[PDB]
DNA sequence: CGTACGTGATCG
């Protein structure tokens, strides 16, 4: 057992300037969720505290509130969202050991307390999920083992500060947590707790014509089918398509096989289009509606921001991160995310070309920075060195292509992948892939040495000292290999510039406040910021957002903002 | 050829 004071009202030793701090949530999806309990462990001792207690007592209150009292916790966020539900605020976190793990190294998962103190050798606290059981079997225990889990991963967090600060000073990443991704956190906080409003009438009535267009087509399906069947299921589509009306194989029924059956039956196209349809019906429209407020009618995602192994944001509950917009069927979508007040817009601004930027500026590759020197359209000056012509000789098709190959450059180029990618020969996309390099010599030279880079360190990094481990570089394995290769070839790029934006979103928030701007962030999805705010504000955002993100991080090329304003998501275009 | 998440079907 591990001592500590159940203590039944707050007390002057509990408010010390520096402690380790756990307010619990317990639900998954913390908004307007319970505090089941809090621990504080300081200089004093290790108290736990009953939530209906502190949170009522205003010298506790003022104590979480005080930016000189300095608090060490795990997912800070988490509670100072539950805490902004009660009206609470959470100021003076000093050390987030989520954050500080995930940073140090991505691939553990740290999502518990246990996970990062296993990390350091320190064994005496158990995993949330050992605690709390996980689905449907998922409850808080009773006081006196609650207490106890609560005071033990306190003290875990109270003990791991130091030697997790020491290694973040180590690898040269101690700032990218305290000047970085501690003060994201907050900035995140406001942008979940802020939520976005989703105009439900509207999508109610996207989703009664949709319900309309399927059944049409549904049953066109069965028409030409001959026969009624599960669409959506692999076997029993598998069958009709491949045994039934012996379509071709090219049972895989993925979109892009679809796509190249369509020329054979009526049938294939009919078939993509229902799906589609369900797309949006099942996931943007009934989803969607399923997690908005009902009192609010806003829609309040969870940024995970210690999860994915580059760098980036994820978006949860929902994910605001892949609303359609390709398609003007899906782009439709985004008519139902509106302003939250009368009289206010949605601004938005995305970096155009950020990768290949980033690349051209680690590369010092001399073609590709002078063309963004030029601000040329990249994927016709692309075409132009590959397929050897001028501007006025790249066609469509060739620019398709070209757009291709920088995909793949950024992602990891494989003659098997871009040949998937564009329906051609693997010597086709190899011929492709060294005209590229032979146009961009700087991008082949620095490829050839992140590679051998990982392998030597171990890991490779991003401009702001983000690392991720690749141990599978020296695999014998091809597969497994060049996986991990392509992996030290895209994570600088697509890290680099997940750090630009988290910094261009610390920048913006500083700067907004200076200006007492009511503009507030909503979202980010990778390259790009979604704001609301007065129409009043516009002309002021169209000028300081854009100056904000160009000038987050100086590069040897420039930065390039595009912004737009409009009454709707979908209409900031 | 990179990084995510939600859904419906499947399947233990
Ligand atoms: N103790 C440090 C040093 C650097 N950085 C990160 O790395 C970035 C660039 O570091 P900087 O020192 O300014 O440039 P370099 O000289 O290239 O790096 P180094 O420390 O090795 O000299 C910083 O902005 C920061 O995000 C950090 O997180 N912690």
């Amino acid at each position: 057992k591990m001592a500590f004071t159940l203590a039944d009202r707050v007390t002057e030793e509990m408010l010390a300037d520096k402690a380790a701090l756990v307010v619990e949530v317990v639900e998954e999806n913390y908004h307007d969720a319970p505090i089941v309990g809090i621990a504080v462990v300081n200089e004093h001792g290790r108290f736990f505290l009953r939530p209906e207690t502190a949170l009522a007592d205003p010298q506790f209150v003022a104590w979480l509130g005080d930016e000189t009292k300095k608090k060490s916790m795990f997912d800070s966020k988490r509670a100072a969202v539950a805490l902004k539900w009660k009206g609470i605020e959470l100021c003076g976190v000093s050390f987030d050991l989520l954050l500080a793990a995930y940073l140090l190294d991505p691939a553990q998962g740290v999502d518990d307390v246990a996970a990062a103190a296993k990390m350091k050798q320190y064994e005496a606290v158990r995993p949330d999920e050992a605690v709390y059981g996980k689905g449907a079997k998922r409850a808080v225990p009773d006081e006196p083992v609650l207490a106890e889990h609560l005071v033990r991963k306190a003290a875990a967090i109270w003990e791991l500060e130091r030697p997790f600060l020491d290694e973040l000073r180590r690898n040269e990443q101690d700032r990218l947590l305290v000047e970085l991704e501690q003060p994201l956190s907050s900035i995140l906080a406001e942008m979940e707790f802020a939520g976005v409003k989703v105009d439900t009438k509207r999508l109610e009535q996207m989703g009664k014509e949709l319900a309309e267009q399927l059944g049409t087509v549904e049953q066109r399906i069965y028409e030409l089918a001959g026969q009624e069947f599960n669409i959506n299921s692999p076997k029993q589509l598998g069958v009709i398509l491949f045994e039934k009306l012996q379509l071709p194989v090219l049972y895989s029924t993925s979109a892009d096989v679809l796509e190249k059956l369509a020329p054979y039956h009526e049938i294939v196209e009919n078939i993509l289009h229902y799906r589609q349809l369900g797309k949006l019906q099942s996931t943007y429209i009934e989803g969607l509606l399923k997690v908005v407020r009902p009192d609010t009618k806003k829609v309040h995602t969870i940024f995970n921001q210690a999860l994915t192994q580059t760098g980036r944001l994820s978006s949860t509950e929902p994910n605001l991160q892949n609303i359609p917009i390709r398609l003007e069927e899906g782009r439709k979508i985004r008519q139902a995310f509106v302003p939250s007040e009368s009289d206010w817009l949605i601004f938005a601004a995305d970096y155009s070309q950020i990768e290949l930027r980033v690349l051209a500026h680690i590369a010092e590759d001399d073609n590709l920075m002078e063309a963004f020197r030029r601000d040329l359209d990249i994927h016709t000056k692309t075409a132009m060195d590959i397929f050897q012509v001028s501007e006025d000789e790249v066609t469509p098709n060739m620019r398709r292509q070209a757009k291709a190959v920088n995909f793949g450059i950024v992602y990891g180029i494989s003659d098997y992948g871009l040949a998937q990618n564009l329906n051609i020969s693997r010597k086709e996309a190899a011929e492709f892939i060294e005209r590229y390099f032979e146009s961009f010599p700087g991008v082949k030279r620095y490829m050839e040495n992140i590679v051998q880079e990982a392998k030597q360190k171990g890991y490779v990094t991003t401009l702001l000292h983000r690392r991720r481990y690749l141990p599978d570089i020296t695999s014998r394995n091809f597969n497994v290999r060049s996986f991990a290769e392509r992996m030290a070839m895209n994570t600088p790029i697509q890290g680099s510039a997940a750090d630009i934006i988290k910094k261009a979103m610390i920048d913006l928030n500083a700067r907004l406040k200076e200006e007492r701007l009511q503009a507030h962030l909503l979202l980010q999805v990778h390259d790009e910021l979604i704001l609301e705010a007065p129409k009043e504000e516009m002309e002021r955002l169209c000028r300081l957002v854009p100056e904000v993100m160009e000038q987050a991080v100086t590069l040897r090329v420039p930065l390039k903002v595009d912004y737009h304003y409009g009454s709707t998501w979908y209409d900031a275009k």
